[PDB]
């Protein structure tokens, strides 16, 4: 262990479900630290014996508004660090607890309290309170929201490496914006498509997916969520902005899984994904958006394009069959998986080079071989709260920061080792070819980057 | 063998496939013939052994129009027997010969030299020959076409007795219609659900079916096609009529494929099918229609239903992903299917008594115990064939033919052997029930055997 991190403080891990179990393997992995300097708790148990093989104390416990000040409070001690990986708990409310503590804190997503709020307020709520705190609290840093962000910032140097530009590392988001927009950035994707296949089969009944069944299920629930670019030049029938709202985004009538877009993945290639709806929209078409003043003058079109593992396909086509009604039983796959991969990346149209993709492509049996108790989507959450864990300790004292305001050869650097085969792709594909004849989509050959092509429009 | 039917002719099965292969232990199961007795002519080989275990002699050679009359002709003396399970070759064509020969012909769909003309001209086309044939040729055979029409039959006595009702089972075509209307059928689908699931799991590029991949993929890009019933008080956005095509066909624009319907399976219940087009629509519609001359007072709205096994569900998902682009490779999954059944039946609506389901719920395990060479969904199709091939061995001077003009009594019960638990089932189910909330779709709750409450509309 060369590069074993010591740690003298302990690791306060509130929630134990999908990612809080595959995140054990890698502090262990990367911190040389005692397992009686790591304690859990969470609302449910679980038939894992995880907390277990690594001797980790492990409490029952409901965390509410009315105990966590105690219960939480009375665990944290100064410079502890509070991985947040739970659920139905006010990430504002432990934030602002942990500084009080002094004491770190990272989550892989905003939470509110268990009981429909906006994405968009419960972000603000707590963005609200930047010059407020003194310690570092890390949020929405999984692997996307997170990792993608470092991916985006990474592509777009790579672009301009491949494109003879010859420039420094920017450092604020207008100088990220610029490149952005100086590169022909039009359109950004989150372009991921999940081919771990398992055994036995699926079943009626029941949501099967390589991560939370419940947080698929609710992201497709809600409306399509987009960044808007400036380069749109086409307003689709179904769409609406709020005035209040984020000026930047766009939304659909139809549930975000009832919406497919074209996108492209370097293993398959051109592919639909549902446009299932996410929080880093709003966080990065802001962060790449300019102006000079108080009016826009570039923006890219920025949105998710999802394609999950075949036994998520069948779940979401069982759950649009049930009229909406999620399935009375969820499933994670994980030991059943006995093949395939899962290519996690962004896709950056707009560059004369042509459409790039940089991202990360795990396959299960590398998964396996790096850490247990994982699959290859959850080894690429984990991969990244653990390098975003090792940040905070070594900037303790930040405030509350997003992971655009993070340097992403840092992060890359430290889970790179957990993505298997990470790069770059460009290709000469595009929305507007292998198109098929049999029924005729109305389509703008002038710009093939125009949503207006992407949109697979039933009519 | 007390049942064993002697044959003291030839079988010349033409076309050695899905169908063609699993026909094989059916033939020699109710046939006290010799394996001599048997030949079978087809254009491409096959990696199955089919043929060598029943020592059938196989000819591999071409069929076309210029050879059709001497190499088929050829093989068939009077009384002999051409089971056409073939594609690409013309049916009318096939007929004609029989009868030339004197010779017995069956088929499970009919189809035109290999070269897109209208499913509705090839019908009429041979059906325009009634008076000129002398021979026996039963046409369109199968499951569905077929088997599916006798069971239409089955469920409206069944439905008569359940209502007290106590009269002589109808003969001509206007007193099946009339049952169906005094019985208050308003629509009437073929409602079946395949959950045979299978291992290894699908691969990506190739299209996976329990049957012919081919036959599903180009019914799902042909127009959705329905039978317009009397009692319908909506029109579809997106339909269109054809003045002189079929009177009672309406079609929709989008591909049938991309059409779902509300309909019902006794084993899993509530469901959204694919309202992919078939033959026997149009057929099934005219037989249930009544008029007084010239006007039509009562004809219930009649379409497909389905739901095929998961992995062609995800190969339909596919096949639209890649803009209509049919995978370069195809797979029937046969042995590689490890659990599961196919629910195969008709769902007549309207009736007081409630939906009422009749059909066959036939599962893997049954399917193999029963017949090698077979799945569920194969043994359906070649049950109903054999019994059709019974049928007009002791009617072999009945002329040109359809299922509808055939006994179902007779059919079933020669079938029933095959098609595991056959039975009714009446449900309380509409598609107005257990509808969500999340996003409102309009509904006509004054009569939720609409078809504008069965399309499941995006908006
Ligand atoms: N950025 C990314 O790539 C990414 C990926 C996956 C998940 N996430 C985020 O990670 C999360 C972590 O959850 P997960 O996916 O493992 O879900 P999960 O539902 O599997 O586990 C959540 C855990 O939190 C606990 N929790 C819920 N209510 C609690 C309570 N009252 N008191 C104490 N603990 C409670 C539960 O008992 C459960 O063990 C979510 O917030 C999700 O949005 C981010
Ligand atoms: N009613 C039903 O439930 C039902 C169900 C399935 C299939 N069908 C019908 O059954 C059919 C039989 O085909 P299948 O599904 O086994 O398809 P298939 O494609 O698997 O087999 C068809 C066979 O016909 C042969 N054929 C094609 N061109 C030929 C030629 N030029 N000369 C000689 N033979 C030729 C092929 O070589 C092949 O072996 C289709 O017509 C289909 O519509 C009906």
């Amino acid at each position: 262990n060369t590069k074993k991190i010591l740690f003298k403080n302990r690791f306060v891990i509130l929630g134990f479900g999908c990612v809080g179990q595959a995140l054990m393997p890698l502090i262990f992995e990367k911190f040389d630290i005692k397992p009686s300097q790591v304690t859990i708790i969470a609302a449910e148990g679980t038939k894992v014996d995880v907390a277990q093989q690594y001797g980790v104390s492990f409490k029952l416990q409901q965390i509410t508004p009315q105990n966590y000040l105690e219960v939480i409070g009375s665990t944290l001690e100064e410079n502890d660090f509070l991985i947040d990986v739970s659920i139905g708990i006010s990430s504002l409310a432990l934030i602002i607890l942990c500084n009080q503590k002094g004491a770190l804190y990272i989550n892989a997503a905003t939470e509110p309290w268990k009981e429909r709020r906006t994405n968009y307020s419960l972000r603000e709520e707590v963005l609200r309170l930047k010059d407020k705190t003194q310690k570092t609290a890390l949020i929405t840093h999984g692997a996307n929201p997170g990792l993608v962000s470092h991916f985006i910032k990474e592509a777009l140097l790579n672009i301009a490496k491949d494109n003879g530009l010859t420039i420094n590392r920017p450092k604020n988001a207008a100088e990220w914006a610029n490149l952005a927009m100086t590169l022909g950035i039009k359109v950004i994707h989150v372009a991921e498509q999940d081919s771990q296949v398992t055994y036995p089969p699926k079943s009626p009944g029941e949501f099967v997916n390589t991560w939370s069944a419940n947080g698929l299920i609710l992201e497709g629930l809600q409306p399509a969520e987009i960044g808007w670019g400036t380069h749109e030049a086409h307003w689709p029938h179904d769409a609406y902005s709020h005035s209040n709202g984020p000026q930047c985004a766009i939304y659909l009538s139809r549930p975000s899984a009832g919406v497919m877009v074209r996108s492209w993945t370097p293993t398959l290639g051109a592919f639909h994904g549902f446009l299932i709806t996410h929080a880093e929209t709003i966080s990065l078409t802001n962060f790449l958006t300019l102006k000079n003043g108080s009016e826009l003058l570039y923006r890219p079109t920025v949105h998710y394009a999802y394609n999950p593992c075949p036994d998520a396909r069948l779940s979401i086509f069982e759950l649009k069959s049930n009229e909406w009604k999620p399935q009375n039983k969820n499933r994670l796959i994980l030991n059943e998986i006995i093949d395939g991969c899962d290519e996690l990346g962004v896709l950056l149209m707009g560059n004369q080079r042509g459409a790039y993709w940089y991202g990360s492509t795990l396959s299960i049996q590398e998964a396996r071989q790096i850490a247990p108790y994982n699959n290859a989507t959850s080894l690429q959450v984990v991969a990244s709260m653990i390098s975003g864990i090792i940040w905070a300790i070594e900037h303790p004292d930040e405030g509350i920061v997003e992971p655009e305001e993070v340097d992403h050869q840092y992060i890359i650097d430290i889970a790179k080792p957990y993505l298997g085969k990470v790069g770059g792709y460009y290709t000469d594909w595009t929305p507007l070819k292998n198109r098929g004849e049999l029924y005729p989509e109305e389509v703008d050959l002038s710009d093939p980057w125009q949503f207006f092509n992407i949109r697979v429009n039933l009519e």
